[PDB]
């Protein structure tokens, strides 16, 4: 039942952010939340070319390195690397055939489309660094503890998407299919976009940054300059990505769009809290492998789980959650000369 | 069903472009056809903003314009617009479920991003030559000799999009939904993607470019410059759009891609010559509306419809279907001016 172009004239303004009348007229003259469009904005201002970046110099700087401290540099690398393909097609399978308004559905699309970027620069990076990009790359598909820690990602996309297509063809109600008793609730439909939603702010807010922390400490050490180049232009994308989803969860939650979204974000908000947990606990365990060979000076376990601890609060913070652990300071000041 | 990220470990050199196993890491060191990198490259390269294109004479030149002349230039607008709003989700939401191999996904969203510039370029025109854009961008919607061409894309979109939906959640066979039968063969969802390829073919290469004349026209008696500089980057874009749905065409026939498509696509040929021709007289009638009140310097109904009859005819043959127009060189060489 979704459609590339709905022919009902109707008032953008006034429809939800998810649900409503797909999108037919692209317009940007107006909206119903300017700060999409002001995302969009930002985000085309942002633009840059991965490749025009020299990485020469890392190559010296990546066989230099001790085996250990190249371990930590190309596992966190294939992680990103692995982050970075799921988001470069997921909010595009998974949102675009439920937004409703038009700045959302663009900002989407653009959003994606940095992501896809990124990738590119992490294949840039790679192809530079490695002699054989393919034992990389093949390595992420494989390779248990990369997938440990992104557990949960891909399967929550396709659950949605699945239920989508179920919503789209069938329509709400009780259904009988091959046999087999059918359930499609709307209501059901949002909360699993509403968790997904959260879920994407967590991987946006905390799993890129505690990512970028393991990159940034050996540009601390002068090494890896234009991998640390790229972050720092990644991260700048990623700042707005999360402000994006940040404001989109918020905006549900205030019942000044979608009403039931409003009840939505109240009844899921221990799911939501436990997805954070879940997140922050996936990232910590990540240190047992990451650091398996040995850690460097300033960049160990104890230190990436203080961090994990620091981020993770204030992006619960950010959303209307109750903070899990205890508050602190930052354990890794040095991070902010990089970022933002 | 679908994935976000197949976990089996799959050479993606080996996989077809379509129906094969879901992409899952996003690489670019290496490709199955190099056509499609190369394309992406080209389209980020030439990225552009429209807001920085100067167009503030070109509200008072619409003004000074003939009654019919406006008629010409902004229903020509309005369907440019609408063939953008469909072209800038569409790509995305019903291929990026099937596609098989990184180059082509990736180019599939690089495409679709750069058609919501081209949204956002014909915003900013409209918004800056007529009073209240809101009057505008609603008569595309309900506008009648426009939602004709519309109904016939859209339709080969959500067709595809829907039956991808039931092949994903129940896969081949003869099925039973809330008693009725619903067969999914995978054989007639390639052909179905086969359709919608050669439609939005005839999107790219056909219509799009017949509106670049009726838009250019102006241009060359020195009217609606703002316009005119926009559409060329446009065009330049859309040269870029047409050469990678003819190469995916071509892969799919000559069958070195998948042998089933190459079979598939000799069977239903004589229907894609009929779909091409459709298109070519929808572009035709269109004329018959536009030159309603009056014809302009360098643009009628006649010219017009040679102009089609040329395009079709080589586009027809780019991708190995029979002419169905008497040859002729082009009827509007000046043209040449501003095409790539
Ligand atoms: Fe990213
Ligand atoms: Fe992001
Ligand atoms: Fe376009
Ligand atoms: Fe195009
Ligand atoms: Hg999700
Ligand atoms: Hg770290
Ligand atoms: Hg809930
Ligand atoms: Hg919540
Ligand atoms: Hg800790
Ligand atoms: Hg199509
Ligand atoms: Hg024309
Ligand atoms: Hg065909
Ligand atoms: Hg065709």
């Amino acid at each position: 039942a979704y459609t590339t172009f709905s022919q009902t004239k109707n008032d953008q303004l006034k429809e939800p952010m998810f649900f409503g009348q797909p999108v037919n007229v692209a317009r940007y003259d107006q909206q119903k939340y300017d700060i999409f469009e002001k995302l969009i904005e930002k985000q085309l201002s942002f633009f840059f070319r991965p490749e025009e970046v020299d990485v020469s110099r890392d190559r010296i700087d990546y066989q230099a390195l001790p085996e250990h401290e190249k371990h930590i540099f190309i596992s966190n690398l294939k992680y990103q690397t692995l982050l970075e393909s799921i988001q470069g097609r997921s909010p595009n399978v998974a949102l675009l055939p439920l937004i409703s308004i038009p700045e959302l559905e663009t900002w989407v699309e653009t959003w994606a489309f940095s992501e896809t970027i990124h990738s590119r620069s992490y294949t840039h990076i790679i192809r530079n660094i490695v002699n054989d990009p393919s034992v990389v790359f093949d390595d992420i598909v494989t390779n248990e503890q990369i997938q440990k820690r992104a557990e949960g990602i891909s399967s929550y996309y396709d659950e949605l998407i699945e239920m989508t297509s179920y919503w789209h063809l069938l329509g709400e109600g009780t259904h009988t299919v091959n046999g087999k008793t059918v359930t499609v609730s709307l209501r059901e439909l949002k909360k699993k976009l509403y968790l997904c939603l959260m879920s994407v702010n967590a991987l946006e807010a905390i799993r890129f940054y505690v990512s970028f922390a393991c990159s940034f400490a050996f540009a601390e050490r002068e090494l890896m300059e234009g991998n640390a180049k790229i972050i720092r232009l990644i991260a700048r994308d990623e700042a707005l990505h999360l402000t994006g989803t940040q404001h989109m969860l918020n905006l549900l939650r205030s019942g000044a769009d979608d009403p039931e979204m409003a009840e939505i974000a109240e009844e899921c908000k221990q799911e939501c809290y436990d997805l954070f947990v879940q997140a922050a606990q996936q990232e910590k365990d990540w240190a047992d492998y990451l650091f398996r060979d040995g850690s460097m000076i300033g960049l160990n376990k104890d230190i990436l789980c203080q961090y994990v601890e620091y981020i993770t609060n204030i992006r619960m913070q950010a959303v209307g959650l109750d903070l899990p652990f205890n508050t602190r300071s930052n354990p890794i000041p040095w991070i902010n000369t990089w970022l933002v």
